[PDB]
């Protein structure tokens, strides 16, 4: 009888916690199943019924799936407090310049990121791709390159300084996550949709 | 020319961004790509040529697949530092009382608890399977639950106290990692593995 949701890292990480603690000390015997994965991963464990609630990035016109817009999410490209990026006034030419790490191939991230920003800059070879958010911030504190996260995901080292945001002179990058489920399918669901909002 | 590894959560966030970071500092050229995956999961990528490096909780005794042992890494039962759990000597009926957060099914970490511990523990419903160390770490700080993880993902948070490493009355929950790749396939790939010991 557990409930089985399946989320993105940054959702999963940084958005569900606290939706997850709250639910929990009002029903503590409900058991919680929490998977994370990217979008197309997550529709088809839906569509497979393997999984009850999906949160994804971006929108799905399937007509087995019944799917809500559920949260704005805000991406930031931030650097090293030590950057030599944040010394001059930000080019497109001098993001091009900067070695970039980004999230893996079909994630949501990696999706904003590539034809949001990547497509209005100069071109560049790729320096790193790590699929876990913790790698990438591992990665930019130690100025292996730069990195455009989700606001969410580096707010706690925005505020300390390990990690500072970069203004960059193009339009911001949000994006829409969705809250999915199956057609074909409920009680218990439903409160635990009812603490998503 | 990008070098591809493949390997779990742990390995990827808390082993290799430190490998990582001296390996781009006396190779900036050579573009890297990290994947977050299961065994099962690289052990695939490996024999489809998908990736060029494995590292995997386990071992491997495919012929196919060069394998040997990396690194041990030692798992640890920890709590809130608010936890009842702290209070009193630990048996192994108290440690089955309290509710329980699990890394997701198939994961090394998950296997080393289920084998290891949980098999020696009075029978319980798991309240929780998260599939991200984040967010378990989070659902502990919380009192949500107890946990089990490597040392190394709760090392900081070992450190500053928000969280407490709880003493078992079992043997010690220690697992070896393994380095693989594919019998027929290099430099460069020898120049990270020589950055990995």
């Amino acid at each position: 009888g557990a409930i089985r949701v399946y989320a993105s890292s940054t959702i999963g990480n940084y958005i569900l916690p606290e939706i997850i603690a709250r639910y929990r000390r009002d029903f503590p015997d409900l058991p919680l199943e929490m998977s994370v994965g990217n979008s197309l991963d997550v529709v088809q464990a839906v569509c497979d019924f393997r999984v009850d609630i999906g949160l994804i990035s971006g929108p799905c016109h399937m007509a087995e799936i019944v799917a809500q817009p559920w949260l704005e999410d805000e991406l930031v490209v931030f650097a090293s407090p030590a950057s030599p990026l944040l010394e001059g006034e930000v080019t497109l030419e001098r993001l091009a310049a900067m070695p970039w790490i980004l999230r893996e191939k079909g994630s949501g991230t990696r999706e904003i990121v590539d034809y949001l920003l990547l497509s209005h800059l100069p071109q560049f070879r790729l320096s790193m791709e790590l699929g876990n958010s913790e790698a990438i911030k591992h990665a930019v504190r130690h100025g292996l390159g730069v990195s455009c996260l989700s606001r969410r995901v580096i707010a706690e080292q925005l505020e300390t300084g390990s990690l500072v945001e970069v203004k960059v002179p193009l339009p911001p990058l949000v994006r829409t996550l969705y809250r999915i489920h199956h057609r074909q399918k409920s009680s218990a669901l439903a409160r635990f949709l009812r603490y998503c909002e």
